[PDB]
């Protein structure tokens, strides 16, 4: 229905706004573009599904997310990729792990405060009907 297409358009507006607020935070600059395969050629041998905030906006605009749950699976993949690629005790690995955990915690905190639980349930019920 037109009402259901209006529901998904409101979800995309919400997701673009959350993603922009994460992308302008200086702590999260390393997560804003894909890891350069020229400068880090081993990255795509270890990490089987790369993800970054520029790819997330492209996916919102391609209508890939029909729920906030499917958006949060990609925020979780950005964080888990950083923890698995950078697991060592040295300061550069510990700094990127702390920033990855902060990106995840910040996204979940904005959604807990600003997403109505009945708007998410409506998106889940339209998705399940398709
Ligand atoms: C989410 O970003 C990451 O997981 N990484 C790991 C890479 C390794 C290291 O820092 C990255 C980029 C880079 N470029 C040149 C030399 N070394 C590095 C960013």
């Amino acid at each position: 229905s037109m009402q259901e297409e209006d529901t998904f358009r409101e979800l995309r507006i919400f997701l673009r706004n959350v993603t922009h607020r994460l992308a302008i935070d200086k702590r999260f600059r390393v997560f804003t573009k894909p890891v350069d395969p020229d400068e880090v050629p081993d990255y795509r041998t270890v990490i089987k599904e790369p993800m970054d905030l520029s790819s997330v906006i492209s996916k919102i605009d391609l209508h890939k997310y029909l729920t906030v749950k499917d958006y949060l699976r990609d925020i979780d993949l950005i964080c888990s990729n950083a923890l698995e690629y950078n697991p060592d005790r040295d300061p550069g690995d510990r700094l990127i792990r702390h920033r990855a955990c902060a990106l995840r915690d910040t996204a979940y905190a904005i959604i807990k405060e600003e997403l109505d639980e009945d708007f998410e349930q409506l998106c889940e019920e339209i998705q399940e009907s398709r």
